[PDB]
């Protein structure tokens, strides 16, 4: 029971010395434990995630505290006090596997709720917005923010050339360059679904919805100087903090709140409600409390439960659906796809990914089939056994459409600057000074014409925002005020 | 259960019609069930086995009937009446996935015994010998007996050019060209370990051993004409027979018998006891009966239990070990290697491959890790927790060695023809004529110089053997006389 | 040079005998040539195709004979006498690698044209129609026509339960049960795109199109009895014929003809023009001649050129596009998905799949990257280098849409029987008798209620069609005439 | 030029906006550029190396300066002034992709020489020795020095529990805890083959050999405090240095020197000459200058040329071979094994891995076969076409052997401490204080019984070594005495 065996269950007699042809002779092929042990060792590693490769996870419990059942029939939300198992992974974005935790970056805020009608995956971020309006730009973002093909290092030129070429990116650039760019720990940041999603209620009415997760620990951040110091001591600071806190029974909590928009308002609101680079004003759609979750159990094995974790935005549950946010649409393809490659087609048989409700999922065979493959069950539908029966009671209402099939130009909406301006305007002088200093030092070494492209965008958001950065870089106002 | 869900447990509402932009419009990406179902479908297939790709499997039970505990300490054989669950896979060799069952070919006779001290895999054949003396020639044999690189069809010239270049191959060539080359069913053929292996007893004494599995149904074969007729009707004849026999409770049995040679005898016998192209004469080493098995249960799912089955000759149990047969030696590497590629590093977690005894196998991580991965258990040994403790009481005795590390030429042993001669001499005239006819027709269209090479080898086995084929082909006796 | 080396170019001295500790000792691990040779051998096999696994390929040339540039701007059709190289693969559907060539089945008719504006893949069939109207049924078809999960054999019950559950399948069921179900060779069958596609001209006007490939060798078929005799002798009959025909310089040819439907007609025609189970009457849309191709070159290596060939219906070229045929829509996802799994992400660097025109494809990294990965070229767009510039001149016209996003029920169109009834009406008494016999024998052993379901459908197509099978099965007319 | 196409060479019209059902409608599946672009993106990542994942590479040139042709027939050394092109990768050991360059760790020093008789791979380290005597302990070392299964962080307890269990590890622990544990740059460290290898001359005589690479830039190191400050600023410090140095034409250089031991001396020397934890004293075998290499080209693409680089210790060339060092013997299996998994079976067709000399490597098929697969060339040997002809002229002489096949206990050699003591004795008082300090801070938080185990080992090496650490930890000399 601490006794070593082979994978086939044979006792291992020799784990210290290989078999050789005499004391000083070469090694024998028939040391098969050596061959097995090293062959499994040689295959421990699987591909990292193409985005958010560096991260930390924990298990917890979501509890309903308020009634939103008029808007959604989702079983997770059905009764006050109702508890649901869940799993969260927090992460950086650009960093690879052993990259520093405490970098200036978006943080992933990824939740799996093990509901009675399926795993609901909400792969959120610590920001309500993102850089892009169209998912075609996503591989380009990755290539701009990660390592240069030649230098194998991040390139400020590549990063800023790309960002300055997409004025719609200004909102999230501002957020990442602000004081919230480096949370002090994963417990001291908020979470967001970011996208507009939808709620479907008992009567098949549709509402557009935003998910908000409010930290009960409050917001705490690190300056570039504090982060560099921390990173020099510990590339694993945020993992360390999450693990230690839960082991110390200091369980972090977040309050789920939602914004809910009747289907019809989408046609009338002054902002595109499906634009990922924009929020819905709280004045227009106030936050509505729903419940809270708390993270209260560390995984026993990081590789099995965290590295192998897969969150798919397409994994929704009755009462929760998508929206025509083009960014969300693209994500409906890319995650299942990336996860089948990264983890194997049968990766939902990995415990962390498995439903904790009845599952009868049809798909047969595939690599590493360990669940019995449904035994002798026939594989085709329609069939004379009524096997693999669809469930029409769960059918969503149609969605009205208007206009031709085409590549519609998102730049028809040129409101790239007002929401960033609003954000900047709300900052204290200290927060504005931090913003300015972070941006200016990030722009160091970046070719002047790219710098000026950014300063111009900041100016259009708010003249004080452009000027704050322009002054630090040594530009005359005339260079960026047109 | 009948109701259809996604892999994440979400009810599936539409399994008949995809989502489109209007009745006559193009398909929408947000049909996420379509993407999941097709993405899994697209990944059902895994690589087939490189050898013995076509096969049939069943479960059964082995029972000890005689006491051989004087020679082996293996728990499987420890008590008369002791029963052990097992899995068997029968197969052709050259045929791919949907190739005909009823071909002229060796048949695989592969057994997995779920013992209390590990899974014992014996991947045997329906013949006591093989074509080759050295494992380097194995890929060459595959390339000669399978599809030509250009034609994509088997090539008589490739096959016979290769066979005629290895005079040692004559024993197994004679067998495959004899009436035994096409068993009528898997139930009407014998099985053999083929290789010399070893038994180790309670006092750590070593014996060399051969395993023999004698069909209790007896031997039944098909002629080329009968097999062709059958194949034309049914490429699945042997699967159908095996499955149907078991479904009608006519369970096939085999009797295990062994030859046992004291270790010291191997230096004194007139033949090489580790030459896979040779048998041990029954006169020198009589068959010693051990027990019997029956196959009494069909797999519920063929892909998960038969296709994914992995038999590795290196999976031995205490009391059973290997020998210096170079062919056996090469197989100690190749199977685990082939199986990690074909099935994944964690394939021993697939139920058919899993031990039924205690397993504490050390290896961590790897693709599709579903077993918990030993949780938080440390991964290194030596350690201060007594974890992963080796088991020195199961240590095998040393093997004495003599001579330098070198590529010793097996052709020092030029006894290529005497055992084929003995086999031929024991055939009735009808069996000899069948041999002559099968060989002559197999050699059809093969260049004459290659045909002559084979006829010469046959003549050297027995003059009547060479002449029997020589006459059919129109050769003058002086052409192969010398 | 024919001298043997390692993969790293080191001379190999010993390819006949492995290195051992003495003449009769165990094998040494340091025989690294053995390890490398067997490790590569162990990895020769990749997954077969999930459908059409069994096949044959050849290179050839397409030549334009007629002017259709009024309808399409595609460069392949731009000038009379213009030659374009191509590769074709013909195949069965249900058979695995190694299954019989001469089975009753659809034949794949897959073409890759190496045009100056990209590879145009047309993955067609030897039939103008198919069994299904909706791509969700495809994995079900696979599972119904291939091996039973338990028996590992084809199942008449599974196949016919499935087909009788889909009355729309009757058209293709009729075709596959007719004398055309077994082509005598690949050269003696027609090819079809089957789907409605589109042509776009210089003025961006869209026409709907069907592609027809008319065999210049004529149609030749085999009966079940003739096919059985052939299979019994040769599982590779159609490969043998194609290879041998091309080596003998008897190059097979087909004439490309098209049906062309103005965009506005689609709304007015009495049949759904995007229904894969229906053809467009030649009376309404006569065949328009375009050109011809001949296959004149056998591949040098079958694995590298044929097995590794990837045909993706999404690989269209300017002037050729898709249609809202839901079956074609589903294919736009499945192939590239299946192919990246089967062949690797970078399979388009395999010579057979590579374009023979300017290519600058942007995708970076991925497994087995051999093309240089664009060197130091930056990887993001937009960028300040004008790199990865889109080509707006090649933009397609918008497609007009109407109606809500929904899973629209295709069974709104209940015209299941008229086109099968028409096809039957065109058959001679002899061809009808063959159809009746083929169907009755195919329904042998199938549960009576399933048989009756098919006969009922055949009855509704034409009373004589139903009665022909009904008689052979011993049914009274009252059992199926309602 | 600079224009975007699909992988099949079709021009891409829309790279900014995905195709939707109207301006604000959901995304259409038929946007096939989106699917292709995202599917390739989703598959960019391959597994990182199991050890030495973090690294930097460059191309250079080796020049022979002096004559050692008396001892080796290797072509690379055959003539003074002879130039050989090459590639080098330098690396850390424990860090993943993204981990800091400037950690306390062994550095990998890995060389590929493109010789006229094969690629000679020499995967060395920046140290002449290593922690272990037996290759079975390698996965244990990985699991001890990398991330704990539960915490996902490195563990001082795990690491030192393991190192203190292996007294033989002291030599390398001393070196990694010394000032040379953090090279300032890759240019400012030495390289070593570490293992005893062999040289074979024109007369087939064998010499044992050690390879040394002496930095022409000198040795320069960073203290823990200096390294932490650097890491806080830049995780890519060593990549940055190597890249910029070469771009600045400041080409780093190393002189190759060898130690050469006649075969006979191996039995007479007072140290095991095949013990990887030991050096050969310069007193007995002085360094003999051979040539130098410079690194003078940065790779064009890091992924394709550095990440995909594979160095296999078994890739030796005529004139150079192995030794019975158990650790070297194990590496002969593991690297090819790991690389086939990580990179694909055909990874030696990746340009950096490709030989420039004649290559005729035999192996057929396998994933991503892009080289032509030897076209129609037959695949078996022996054959009648002279194909795949072995090269017996390059045969190596036999190695005399003595003793039984057994798992021989290396702890028969109890000389664990003398060489670490010799090294300690040669350090200045300042470098000794640095050693004490690095070690004592490394032991922080490690259970006292483990700490004491290490101090005991150090004392055995030299009383002042043990006392130096003992003092800093607050132990009395009597607690770790003798
Ligand atoms: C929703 C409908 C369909 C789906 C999802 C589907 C799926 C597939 C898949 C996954 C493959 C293997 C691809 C590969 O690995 O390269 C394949 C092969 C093939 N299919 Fe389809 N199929 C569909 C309908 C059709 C139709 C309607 C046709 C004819 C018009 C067709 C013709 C072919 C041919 C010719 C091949 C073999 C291509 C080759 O020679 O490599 N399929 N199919
Ligand atoms: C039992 C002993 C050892 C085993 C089993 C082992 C195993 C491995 C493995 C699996 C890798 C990753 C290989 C790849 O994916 O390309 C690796 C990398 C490496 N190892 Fe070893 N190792 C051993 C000892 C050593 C020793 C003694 C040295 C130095 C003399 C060394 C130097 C290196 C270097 C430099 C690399 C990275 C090669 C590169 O730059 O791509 N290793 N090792
Ligand atoms: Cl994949
Ligand atoms: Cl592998």
């Amino acid at each position: 029971s601490k006794k070593l065996t082979t994978a086939a269950g044979c006792p291992v007699a020799h784990n210290q010395n290989v078999q050789t042809a005499g004391k000083r002779g070469p090694q024998l092929l028939q040391d098969v434990w050596f061959l097995e042990k090293l062959a499994h060792f040689d295959r421990e590693v699987i591909p990292e995630r193409r985005m958010h490769a560096k991260g930390s996870g924990a298990y917890g419990t979501f509890t309903v505290t308020h009634d939103i059942t008029k808007y959604t029939k989702a079983k997770i939300f059905s009764d006050i006090g109702k508890k649901t198992d869940m799993f969260a992974r927090f992460s950086t974005v650009a960093g690879e596997r052993g990259a520093a935790d405490a970098e200036r970056d978006i943080r992933g805020f990824s939740l799996k709720f093990y509901t009675e009608e399926g795993n609901w995956d909400l792969a959120g971020n610590n920001t309500p917005v993102f850089f892009l309006r169209d998912p075609l730009k996503f591989p380009d973002l990755n290539h701009a923010v990660k390592r240069d093909p030649r230098t194998n290092m991040r390139s400020a030129k590549n990063n800023w050339d790309f960002w300055t070429s997409l004025p719609e990116a200004l909102h999230q650039v501002t957020i990442v360059m602000s004081d919230r760019g480096i949370p002090a720990t994963y417990r001291h940041m908020h979470g967001f679904g970011s996208h507009t999603f939808s709620f479907i209620n008992s009567d098949n009415e549709r509402y557009w919805v935003k998910f908000h997760f409010v930290s009960q620990q409050g917001i705490k951040n690190l300056s570039d100087a504090e982060a560099g110091e921390l990173v020099g001591n510990d590339r694993e600071s945020h993992q360390r903090d999450l693990l230690d806190s839960i082991d110390n029974q200091d369980f972090p909590k977040w309050t789920l709140k939602v914004q809910i928009m009747p289907e019809a308002d989408a046609a009338t609101v002054p902002y595109n409600p499906f634009d990922l680079t924009k929020v819905w004003p709280h004045k227009d759609y106030p936050l509505i409390e729903v419940g809270e979750f708390e993270l209260n159990r560390n995984p026993q094995n990081y590789f099995a439960e965290v590295e192998q974790a897969a969150f798919n935005p397409a994994n929704v549950v009755p009462g929760i659906s998508f929206s025509p946010d083009k960014m969300l649409q693209g994500r409906l393809f890319a995650y299942g796809d990336a996860q089948r490659y990264r983890l194997g087609v049968n990766h939902q048989h990995i415990p962390v990914n498995a439903p904790r409700c009845p599952v009868h999922s049809y798909h047969r065979d595939g690599a590493m089939r360990v669940d019995g493959n449904f035994g002798s069950t026939l594989g085709y539908e329609p069939n004379d056994q009524g096997q693999w029966a669809e469930q029409p009671d769960f059918s969503e209402p149609p969605l009205n459409l208007d206009g031709a099939a085409a590549h519609w130009d998102h730049r028809e909406d040129e409101d790239y600057f007002s929401q960033p301006g609003d954000l900047f305007g709300l900052m204290t002088a200290e927060k504005q000074a931090i913003l300015f200093d972070n941006t200016a030092r990030n722009l160091n070494g970046v070719p002047k014409e790219i710098q000026l492209r950014h300063v111009t965008h900041c100016y259009k958001a708010d003249p004080a925002y452009g000027e704050g950065i322009g002054k630090l870089l040594g530009f005359d106002i005339s260079e960026y005020n047109s």
